[PDB]
């Protein structure tokens, strides 16, 4: 599939969603990141 | 992992994203949660 994603602006939406947890951010981020290349 | 990812607000993200290609909000998004669901 040729879709971009935004990954700086779903960042800034954990990264408030998380207004907390910054290392939740990251995690989820990284998953979010890591499903898309494996859901290719 | 514990963590929870907001998926209305993604969608809405991608939504604006791809302000002509909803089935492309659609496809990224369908993406991003089954990736969510591959990456556990």
């Amino acid at each position: 599939q040729e879709l971009t994603v935004p990954w700086d602006d779903i960042e800034a939406l954990l990264k408030n969603n998380f207004e907390n947890d910054q290392a939740a951010v990251r995690q989820v981020m990284e998953r979010l990141q890591k499903g898309w290349s494996l859901a290719k």
